[PDB]
C-alpha cells in the first residue's frame, strides 16, 4: 500500500509524516508516502495549476494539465483511488475508512480551489470526500485526518452505550476523591458500577442510545432509583 499527497503546501505535511504513527508505519515497509506539488507540473508555471473559469466565476479554477501530469508519473493505475478532498463530497466515515485501507494506490488531491476544472472529476477522480458540514481552508489537514484513520486500519500497523467513568492516581486530587469501589478490589462490584455509570450517563446524555438499547429489568431498576435519588 502506498499513498500520495497532491499539494501546494506539502510543507504543512511535515510534522504528520514524520511523526507518530505514520513514522512508525512508513518505517515497517507497510506503505510509501510521497509530497507532490502541483507547480512542479506547471505547463508554463507563470500562470499555473490554476486560472479563470470559463464563463465568469466566483474564483479561480485549478487547472487540469498539471494534475493529469501528476497522476501520470505517480503511476496511477484503474485500480488506485484518486480521491478528491471537495466541501461537498461525501461525509467520511468508518466504512469508507475501512475500504479505503484494502486499497494499494491512495492519490490524495488537496486544495483550496472555490473550483476544480470538471475533466479532473470526470476522467480521474475515482472518490470526493469531505469532513463534514462546516468549512474549511483546503485539503490536506483532513487528507491527514482521513490517513489516519485508514493507516491504523492497515494490517500490520460498542455497546450502545457511553463509556464508563476512569480513574487513575492520585486518590484524593485537591479535595476530588475517586470513588472508593475502584479500590476495594470486588471485581463484580466494580464492573457492576461501571455499568450503572454507563447507563446513567447515556441516559443524562444521549436518551436515544437509551432508547435503541435492550434495557434489562436491572437496568430499568437502576434508572428508576437514579432518577428518584434526584427527587
Ligand atoms: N466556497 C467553496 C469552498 C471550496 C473549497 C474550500 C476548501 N475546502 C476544502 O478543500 C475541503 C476539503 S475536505 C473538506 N471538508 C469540509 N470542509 C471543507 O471546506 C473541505 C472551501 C470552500
Amino acid at each position: 500500500s502506498k499513498i500520495d499527497y497532491l499539494t501546494l503546501f506539502p510543507e504543512m505535511f511535515d510534522g504528520v509524516l514524520n511523526h507518530s504513527i505514520m513514522k512508525r508505519a512508513q518505517e515497517n515497509n507497510k506503505l510509501q508516502i510521497n509530497t507532490v506539488n502541483f507547480r512542479d507540473y506547471a505547463i508554463n508555471k507563470h500562470n499555473q495549476v490554476d486560472d479563470y473559469p470559463y464563463g465568469g466565476g466566483q474564483g479561480m479554477v485549478l487547472k487540469p494539465e498539471p494534475v493529469f501530469n501528476a497522476m501520470e508519473d505517480l503511476d496511477v493505475t484503474e485500480q488506485t483511488r484518486v480521491i478528491l478532498m471537495c466541501p461537498q463530497g461525501e461525509p467520511f466515515s468508518h466504512q469508507k475508512a475501512v475500504e479505503l485501507s484494502k486499497a494499494d494506490h491512495i492519490v490524495f488531491i488537496c486544495g483550496h480551489y472555490e473550483g476544480y476544472d470538471e475533466r479532473i472529476r470526470t476522467h480521474l477522480v475515482t472518490d470526493e470526500i469531505s469532513m463534514g458540514d462546516y468549512v474549511l481552508t483546503g485539503g490536506e489537514l483532513p487528507a491527514m485526518t482521513m490517513t489516519d484513520a485508514i493507516v491504523r486500519l492497515i494490517p500490520g500497523v460498542s455497546d450502545g452505550l457511553l463509556e464508563f467513568p476512569q480513574y487513575t492516581r492520585p486518590r484524593e486530587f485537591k479535595g476530588l476523591t475517586v470513588p472508593d469501589v475502584l479500590l476495594s478490589g470486588n471485581h463484580a462490584n466494580i464492573d457492576a458500577w461501571r455499568h450503572e455509570q454507563k447507563l446513567i450517563r447515556t441516559y443524562n446524555k444521549r436518551p436515544d442510545l437509551i432508547e435503541k438499547y435492550p434495557l434489562t429489568n436491572a437496568d430499568k431498576q437502576i434508572l428508576e432509583r437514579y432518577k428518584i435519588g434526584l427527587k
